[PDB]
RNA sequence: GAUCUGAGUCCGGUAGCGCUAGUUUUAGUACUCUGGAAACAGAAUCUACUAAAACAAGGCAAAAUGCCGUGUUUAUCUCGUCAACUUGUUGGCGAGAU
DNA sequence: CAGATCCGCTAGCGCTACCGGACTCAGATCT
DNA sequence: TAGCGGATCTGA
């Protein structure tokens, strides 16, 4: 409808957008789009999970078969039991000495439990005393070298009383030669054959490789290590559709070196590209004959004065280096043979399966899959070869034909590109009025600037849909520098000029910014608000006006930002915390959690004089064995004004704080069980431990969302737990049983149906004040977390100065009024919204 | 100044494979009382060590052996179409609601 | 009963493949 | 990775 000039201040957790009219030269409307800052920590946490997960999931199953593997040979029954057996006085045992069958599945599973480090027996440091594994090892195979794992762990454990620890890391190599010689003593007076020594050495010693992956039923697996390799490589640089070659084939260095000799400059020829017949001379007499050329030695060949060679490539004051093929100088030792030194094609297939294949004997079928012309053991000398990685840019085909042009004239890669003509076409499809949201995805960010940019991009779609296409978008950046920008205005260019509607798209430059923010008065304090990141793009409207055309500006006075959050509704997060916790019931009835108080002999760490100050009853070994918890307390106080009087009674008799013993032979203390305080909201865990005495519980179990519901005047609340949804083929349901019971404890009556669903980050309307919900604080207590839309409360109370901690929870009880839900676009527009009824499926995918 | 190429160093990712640990329970041993006027273990379950087994709730798979589960995108409602393996949720157009 | 105050939340390495960026150098084309 | 889930505790 009518022209105007947008700008956009896109950061890390926002993207405010200013619309300033071309003709009036004032804002017509500016607001901000308020998001979480997407963290690589979030994907990071959830990757290491997952890989720790396939870890458990794998010693678990490498323990079941060998139980399985124990039973097929009966040493293992349902009647026998291990426990009452000491792996490791059984395993020195075994090294010399006949043992019992179930003493023997004893060692073994323990073996088979603990494997040892494979990373290290490959490359192993050492340097002094550290905690490092790749030097613990090496002072534990220092340690070896005598005796066996098995044995020095006893012998540690006589020693220090404990094994496991730091010290406890061997390498994987020490544990199999153990567990062979204990099969080789046990096989005599067991009924063991060979095979079944040889099957447990593998189960001990095998573990997947890092090109295998996990079983191809998985969604991160791959079918054949050619496949895994493919999709990791990327694209060439010019065919899209081409994939990149391996840097080390013979044509790729051919056409480093062709590029080299063109760039050479050569004053008695008085031309300056060097001829055909003399670079062709140059390279079969001088980088076929040395592994790495040399510029004297291309003088010789060129017959000329070296300072009379100009432009050829230097690194500092490095001597002047040309790119050598490695492939062809390494196929000529181990092969004399000329036909495979003649045959390029042959030296970019072996380059290509040296690159692809990690192993030494996937290499060498691959080379008998080639079907060449030379003989096995020159198969097994190429096997050997090492030092291939990496992929040059562009595509063999590429290469081939930029060569063939390259042999006749001297021109640069790009001029003979230019006159290949390949012209660069625009990936959006422009068959969409909106941008589309793939190209963002197609360039490669860091994970916070990626998701700013989707939501720049969807900004930019919902004013050009509101207002019009506008004259000019224009762009800032607060990480990645000017390189992700560039990114974004080429995806916007490319946008623009293939759907023909093209657009100016214009970055302010940051010094010019800076001068322009120092250009009269806009002051910036703390606390601000998100309105700081709409005045921040309307200053950057405003620094384009300046460029092309500040009295009665509207930006100097604009109480209209409109503020949009993003709201998660996605479903199957973080349930529940990872800490398993031990519950005991009190004298009066009720369960209360153990809490376990460590770092006792820390200065820093002064809670185990405060919890004895307190209340010492909280104290688990002042009701139980009290006689160490006397002499505990006549320590304490004894120092009485020190804050920790653990740790200097520990200096003092230079040993820490033990149990009480008549014998003195009581063990050392290191944390103290305290009660704490009664649950309520807890996930029960006991089940997976049988005869639990007392019942184990996890905590702080993560609320999905909140319904409210109003019966009879008063209003009602009842929360979906994580927990309580479940996943069923390409859906999330959440459960219909958990539903009515969290109902019947709120008790909601049956006519009763609910005003509304809130997610995190809603906005509610409470009592006619309207918030964004952070979630609910206490399920049984009915509060839910707020936070203020305009501004986040801890800076509103930092301008307000007050002493009470910055958190707002809301009580939904019997005295609210009123519960309205509301829903703001990208934009930041405000509606009051119709909810349906009762939503309990939601797609995934 | 910005693209392209290739020599390096230095950071950042995305996936994969493993290591030792950590929380908890059970069992054992130590240690704590008790008969003990003797043998024996009755309690206590606090403090350590060792083992096995459970670690986001769970869901698949059949053991001819293995896989998934903590990220990425997402304002709400009606409207006639079109999928989903055919009821309520989702591809797309319209329309409301500050 | 309504805020305020108090209190916890798994962890270190140790390799691998391929992708990206900054830099600095030697030369291309575009603006 | 500093916000979240909660329990206590004073007013009473």
């Amino acid at each position: 409808k009518r022209n105007y000039i947008l700008g956009l201040a896109i950061g890390i957790t926002s993207v405010g957008y200013g619309i300033i009219d071309y003709e009036t030269r004032d804002v017509i409307d500016a607001g901000v789009r308020l998001f979480k800052e997407a963290n690589v920590e979030n994907n990071e946490g959830r990757r290491s999970k997952r890989g720790a997960r396939r870890l458990k999931r794998r010693r678990r199953h490498r323990i079941q078969r060998v139980k399985k593997l124990l039973f097929d040979y009966n040493l293992l029954t349902d009647h026998s039991e291990l426990s009452g057996i000491n792996p490791y006085e059984a395993r020195v045992k075994g090294l010399s000495q006949k043992l019992s069958e179930e003493e023997f599945s004893a060692a073994l599973l323990h073996l088979a439990k603990r494997r040892g480090v494979h990373n290290v027996n490959e490359v192993e440091e050492d340097t002094g005393n550290e905690l490092s594994t790749k030097e613990q090892i090496s002072r534990n195979s220092k340690a070896l070298e005598e005796k066996y794992v098995a044995e020095l762990q006893l012998e540690r454990l006589k020693k220090d009383g404990e094994v496991r620890g730091s010290i406890n890391r061997f390498k994987t190599s020490d544990y199999v030669k153990e567990a062979k010689q204990l099969l080789k003593v046990q096989k005599a007076y067991h009924q063991l054959d060979q095979s079944f020594i040889d099957t447990y050495i593998d189960l001990l010693e095998t573990r997947r490789t890092y090109y295998e992956g996990p079983g191809e039923g998985s969604p991160f697996g791959w079918k054949d290590i050619k496949e895994w390799y493919e999709m990791l490589m990327g694209h060439c640089t010019y065919f899209p559709e081409e994939l990149r070659s391996v840097k080390y084939a013979y044509n790729a260095d051919l056409y480093n070196a062709l590029n080299d000799l063109n760039n050479l400059v050569i004053t008695r020829d008085e031309n300056e590209k060097l001829e055909y017949y003399e670079k062709f001379q140059i390279i079969e007499n001088v980088f076929k004959q040395k592994k790495k050329p040399t510029l004297k030695q291309i003088a010789k060949e060129i017959l000329v004065n070296e300072e009379d060679i100009k432009g050829y490539r230097v690194t500092s004051t490095g001597k002047p280096e040309f790119t050598n093929l490695k492939v062809y100088h390494d196929i000529k030792d181990i092969t004399a043979r000329k036909e495979i030194i003649e045959n390029a094609e042959l030296l970019d297939q072996i380059a290509k399966i040296l690159t692809i294949y990690q192993s030494s004997e996937d290499i060498q079928e691959e080379l008998t899959n080639l079907n060449s012309e030379l003989t096995q053991e020159e198969i097994e000398q190429i096997s050997n070869l090492k030092g291939y990685t990496g992929t040059h840019n562009l595509s063999l085909k590429a290469i081939n034909l930029i060569l063939d042009e390259l042999w006749h004239t001297n021109d640069n890669q790009i001029a003979i590109f230019n006159r290949l003509k390949l012209v660069p076409k625009k990936v959006d499809l422009s068959q969409q009025k909106e941008i589309p949201t793939t190209l963002v995805d197609d360039f490669i960010l860091s994970p916070v600037v990626k998701r700013s940019f989707i939501q720049s991009i969807k900004v930019i779609n919902a004013i050009i849909k509101k207002y019009g296409l506008p004259n000019d978008i224009i762009i800032e950046l607060a990480r990645g520098g000017s390189y992700a920008t560039r990114g974004l205005m080429n995806l916007l260019r490319s946008y623009f000029r293939v759907n023909n509607l093209d657009v100016k798209v214009k970055s302010i430059n940051g010094g010019f910014t800076s001068f322009l923010r120092r250009k009269w008065k806009f002051k910036k304090e703390r606390n601000k608000g998100y309105k700081h990141h709409a005045e921040d793009a309307l200053i950057i409207a405003n620094a384009d006006f300046i460029f092309k055309e500040h009295q009665i500006k509207h930006i100097k006075d604009f109480k209209d930002y409109k503020y949009s959050h993003r709201v998660d509704k996605k479903p199957n997060r973080e349930l529940i915390n990872d800490t398993l916790y031990s519950t005991r019931k009190d004298d009066k009835g009720n369960t209360l959690i153990v809490n376990n108080l460590n770092g006792l002999y820390d200065k820093d760490n002064d809670k185990l004089k405060k919890l004895i100050n307190k209340s010492p009853e909280k104290l688990l070994m002042y009701h139980h064995d009290p006689q160490t918890y006397q002499k505990l307390k006549l320590i304490m106080e004894q120092y009485g004004d020190e804050k920790n009087p653990l740790y200097k009674y520990y200096e003092e008799t230079g040993n820490y704080l033990t149990k009480y013993s008549k014998k003195d032979n009581g063990p050392v203390i290191k944390k103290i069980k305290y009660y704490g305080n009664k649950l309520n909201a807890h996930l029960d865990i006991t089940d997976d431990y049988p005869n639990s005495r007392n019942k184990v519980v996890k905590l702080s179990l993560k609320p999905y969302r909140f319904d409210v519901y109003l019966d009879n005047g008063v209003y009602k609340f009842v929360t979906v737990k994580n927990l309580d949804v479940i996943k069923k083929e390409n859906y999330y349901e959440v459960n219909s049983k958990c539903y009515e019971e969290a109902k019947k404890l709120k008790k909601i009556s049956n006519q009763a149906e609910f005003i509304a669903s809130f997610y995190n980050n809603d906005l509610i309307k409470i009592n006619g004040e309207l918030y964004r919900v952070i979630g609910v604080n206490n399920d049984l207590l009915n509060r839910i977390e707020v936070n203020m839309i305009d501004i986040t409360y801890r800076e509103y109370l930092e301008n307000m100065n007050d002493k009470r901690p910055p958190r707002i929870i809301k009580t939904i009880a019997s005295k609210t009024q009123s519960i309205k839900k509301y829903s703001t676009d990208i934009l930041g527009n405000l509606y009051e919204v119709k909810s349906k009824k009762h939503p309990q499926i939601i797609k995934k995918g």
